[PDB]
């Protein structure tokens, strides 16, 4: 393109060190089946693509295999097969700013996932955060800019230290999918109101948005996704503009002598003597062991906010199954909507504990003061509908008992996924070999 | 007798720095009626001491003025009288070690409150932290050094920072008088498990202790009384050995030029240098935004905890009035005791917004999660009992409107105290100067 290059090896030389640390984002390769880890989420996302494959994020060289080989996109056969629209790339490849340059936005967006599938082939790449070649940094998706001009802080008109955290937040944020036909599958950041879990919840609620309808309690359920920049602005780090780069891209020196920026983006503790060493008088073993303590006072309340949530869908699933009305089930599924939305947001980023854990726990607190306002109103209605006992909760100890409790054909899913893994995928990588070897 | 000195005023001249600062705790008379400002404590401390009178904690020259006055203490007619016992003078004056060091603890706590009326007069001061004349921090109390010996850190160990925060730890702690016949009336701190909210729970339980049986929900209630050390131990500076002295007793520089520790104990922002300045490099008002944002996240979740509890107490007098057996209301009532305990600890130290906020929020979170399990249990139960429309809560909007909901004659509580504040108090102040003549 005029503006965007996606072939990531053109810069292996002429940016020698900065390239090979960007390859060290293949130094973190581990499927973390967080559906087998916390099988109480199979049951809370009861009726979404998440009941099928949630994983902790791994390296940055895997953004393209993973967005393919996750059970959340199935075995498509045609260029509209597959449930999820195109825009499920967006945050995986410089083959996204490339194709927003070449067809406006709309030409990228409208269309199912696999249609543009043989066109995204590079992993997360250089011209994503940077200009073409140039050492400068750009925003290479136009919604991200449109989204800043809603919170207050335009890219070019905001300090270098501001920008340090930005280009991290073209991707790592929370997003819906614009339901109008003129925006048929755009990405868009729900900031507009603000970014407290309270301000977002009030936004979506104006536009009665639903990512799905809870296939257990029939609640208009919201799905929080990677709220990184959005929680980072609440932690006393980001209260003083500790950049996203200041920790996850630590400006190191070469064996030889000159300073670059390490482009491996892993755990800032792999480069402690380099990241959080530089702004502190502490030791590691002290600071790491204190982050592993926050990483568990967030863990415990994450669970005793789910146990009231499972115990509520089923305390609502019964409420349906005695025939309650819409009129009756209104302000219950209002509460369950909110109570689970707060639970998702507070811990939909795997580092709210590191980044802003004070706000983690207040959110998780109001995700229970709501679930309460539900399970009270769900048992008072189970009374005036003739139940006075409490509802049972079947064996959801494994992922495979909780997945199978939903009548899911998790076999026909796996069957076709590693079928299409070894059937279409050879083509997408080959048909793109064709064109993208001609520049 | 030898090691104490009740008049800290006898050293006014060898230390005018250490005494004219010490004396400025009296430049602090903001008395806020924390029941005029939350009628939902009234209901939560229903049938207990602080149903009558809770106040702000003002400066130290008032503790023997405040504890002579807080309607909790009541109106003894002689000194075989009084609602409360000895161990209330424990933390309110220097006359206190002068009593254990004349006869021992047996001889102290075995008594009524107004038994030792005109024996404790001089308000808080020197020999409560010091060796008579010596500018050194001894532990004036013995129940302290026995609890400190039960957490593995007696006073001898104590790197000079540990020490520093231990002499605040004799009075700024969570305490219970003991019930058992042989250690009867003695103060005891519940650290045997111990320091944390969860660790004082296993203790206060396994041993079957109960500050009072609630008058609405007929719960065996628990009081949580101003724990600073324990919350402070969990806060970030706690984990960095940043003694209570740094923030509240900075080293203010003399008018002559000396550099003496400030003995006016109060605010770290009525001294933003010497305090926060020696560590954190931001403006006085940036670091004041935080501790207030952090203060009113707790205020939101604290109130959204009393939110449930106040309901669940009335949700329990009905289920009693609708006639329940003891055997029904059993686990429902232990949850209540577990809710309004974790809540009360989370928010008893008039500034845990500042010390560990993250821990008050997790603790405040567990409260609402534990009140939540109770109300469903109360919901199903009141349902089998002919109640299905939700339990109604009456106007409890002011102190004096909620105080008169629990039936309380504040005139025959104010009248009996406007005589005790007029008669039997300059009658103690009389024999004060008499017993203080023999010095
Ligand atoms: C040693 C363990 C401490 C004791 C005992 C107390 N604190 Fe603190 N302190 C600090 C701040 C920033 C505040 C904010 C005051 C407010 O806005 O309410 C406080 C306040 C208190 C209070 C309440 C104040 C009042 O009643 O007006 C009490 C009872 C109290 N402190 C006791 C700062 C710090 C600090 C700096 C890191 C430390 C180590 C402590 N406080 C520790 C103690
Ligand atoms: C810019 C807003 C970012 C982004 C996009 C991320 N961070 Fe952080 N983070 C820091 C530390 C010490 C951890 C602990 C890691 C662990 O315990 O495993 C994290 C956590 C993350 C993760 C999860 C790691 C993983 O493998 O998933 C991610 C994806 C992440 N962060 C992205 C340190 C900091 C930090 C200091 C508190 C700041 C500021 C940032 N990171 C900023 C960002
Ligand atoms: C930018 C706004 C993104 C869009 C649009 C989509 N994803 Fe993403 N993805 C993004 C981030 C910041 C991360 C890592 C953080 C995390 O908490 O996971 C990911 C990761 C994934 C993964 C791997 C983990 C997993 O869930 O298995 C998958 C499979 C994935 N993303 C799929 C996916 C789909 C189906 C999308 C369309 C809804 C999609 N992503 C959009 C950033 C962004
Ligand atoms: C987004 C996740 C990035 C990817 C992928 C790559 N880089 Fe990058 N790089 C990124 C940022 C936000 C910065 C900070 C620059 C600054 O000083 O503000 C950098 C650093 C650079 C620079 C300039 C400064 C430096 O430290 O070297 C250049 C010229 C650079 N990186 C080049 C580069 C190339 C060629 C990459 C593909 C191999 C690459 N980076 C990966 C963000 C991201
Ligand atoms: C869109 C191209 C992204 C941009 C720009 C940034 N990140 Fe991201 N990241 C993205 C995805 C889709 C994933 C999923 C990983 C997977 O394969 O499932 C990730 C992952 C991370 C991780 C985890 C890395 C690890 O070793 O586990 C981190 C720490 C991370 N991302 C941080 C991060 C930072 C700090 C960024 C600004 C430089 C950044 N990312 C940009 C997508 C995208
Ligand atoms: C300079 C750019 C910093 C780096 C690198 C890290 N932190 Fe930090 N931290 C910084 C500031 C300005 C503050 C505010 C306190 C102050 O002294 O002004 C902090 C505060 C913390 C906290 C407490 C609050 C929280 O968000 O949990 C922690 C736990 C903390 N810092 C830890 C930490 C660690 C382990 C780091 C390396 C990964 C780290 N910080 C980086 C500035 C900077
Ligand atoms: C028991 C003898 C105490 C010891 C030891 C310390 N304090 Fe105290 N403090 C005590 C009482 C009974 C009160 C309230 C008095 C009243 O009239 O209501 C206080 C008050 C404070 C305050 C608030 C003072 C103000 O100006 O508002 C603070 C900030 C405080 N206490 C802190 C503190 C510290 C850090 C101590 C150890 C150095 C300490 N106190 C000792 C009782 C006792
Ligand atoms: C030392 C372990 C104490 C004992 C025993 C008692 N209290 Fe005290 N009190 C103490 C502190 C550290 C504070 C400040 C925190 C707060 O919540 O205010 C207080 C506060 C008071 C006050 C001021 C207003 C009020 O809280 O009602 C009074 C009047 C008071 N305390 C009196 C009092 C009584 C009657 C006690 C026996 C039940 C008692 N205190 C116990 C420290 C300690
Ligand atoms: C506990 C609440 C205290 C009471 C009561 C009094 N002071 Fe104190 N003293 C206190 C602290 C925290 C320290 C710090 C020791 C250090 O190393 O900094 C001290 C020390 C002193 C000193 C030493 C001089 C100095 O370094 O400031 C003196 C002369 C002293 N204390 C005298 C003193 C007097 C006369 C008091 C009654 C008017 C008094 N102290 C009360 C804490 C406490
Ligand atoms: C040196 C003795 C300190 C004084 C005086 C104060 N603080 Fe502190 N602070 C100190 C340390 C060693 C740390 C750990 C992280 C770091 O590397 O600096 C902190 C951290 C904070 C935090 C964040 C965590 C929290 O408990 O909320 C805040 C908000 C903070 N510091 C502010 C603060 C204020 C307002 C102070 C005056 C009362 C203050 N600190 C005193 C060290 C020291
Ligand atoms: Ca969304
Ligand atoms: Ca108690």
């Amino acid at each position: 393109s005029d503006k965007t290059e996606p072939r990531n090896e053109v810069y292996k030389d002429k940016f020698k060190n900065q390239y090979n640390s960007w390859h060290d984002t293949a130094k973190s390769e581990e499927l973390v089946d967080a559906l087998e880890q916390d099988p109480n989420m199979v049951i809370l996302w009861a009726g979404y693509a998440f009941a099928k494959d949630y994983k902790a994020p791994r390296g940055h060289m895997y953004a393209v295999t993973d967005v393919r080989n996750t059970l959340r996109t199935g075995a498509p056969k045609n260029a509209e097969d597959g449930p999820l629209p195109m825009a499920c790339w967006s945050c995986k490849s410089p083959d996204v700013p490339r194709l927003i340059e070449e067809q406006g936005e709309d030409g990228y967006f409208k269309g199912k996932w696999a249609k543009g599938g043989p066109e995204v082939t590079n992993t997360i790449g250089c011209s994503d955060c940077h200009e073409k070649g140039s050492p400068k940094l750009r925003i290479s998706r136009p919604y991200v800019d449109r989204a800043l001009d809603a919170i207050g802080t335009p890219f070019s008109k905001a300090s270098k230290q501001d920008k340090e955290s930005m280009v991290c937040a073209q991707c790592h944020v929370e997003y819906y999918f614009e339901k109008k036909e003129d925006k048929k599958g755009f990405v868009k950041f729900p900031w507009d109101m603000g970014v407290t879990v309270d301000q977002m919840e009030v936004y979506y609620d104006g536009i009665e948005f639903s990512d799905w309808t809870h296939a257990l309690s029939k609640t208009p359920m919201l799905k929080a996704q990677h709220p990184e920049y959005e929680t980072w602005k609440m932690g006393i780090h980001g209260k003083n503009n500790v950049s996203c780069v200041d920790c996850h891209m630590p400006k190191v020196t070469s064996p030889e002598g000159k300073k670059f920026t390490d482009h491996k983006v892993g755990n800032p503790f792999d480069r402690f003597e380099e990241t959080c060493a530089t702004c502190h008088s502490q030791t590691k073993e002290f600071l790491v062991g204190v982050t592993n303590e926050r990483k568990a006072k967030v863990k415990e309340m994450k669970l005793k906010a789910e146990e009231q949530l499972v115990k509520a869908h089923f305390e609502a699933a019964k409420a349906w199954e005695l025939g309650a009305t819409e009129a009756e089930m209104k302000p219950i599924l209002t509460d369950i909507r909110h109570a689970q939305w707060r639970w998702d947001l507070a811990i939909a980023s795997h580092g709210v504990a590191a980044h802003a854990p004070e706000e983690a726990l207040r959110v998780l607190g109001t995700s229970v003061n709501k679930a309460a306002d539900a399970r009270v109103k769900l048992a008072q209605l189970l009374a005036k509908k003739g139940l006075t006992d409490p509802v049972a909760i079947p064996d959801i100890s494994t992922k495979a008992k909780a997945q199978a409790v939903l009548g899911m054909d998790m076999e026909k899913m796996n069957a076709e996924k590693e079928a299409f893994k070894k059937d279409m995928l050879p083509k997408w990588d080959a048909e793109a070999k064709k064109r993208e070897a001609t520049y």
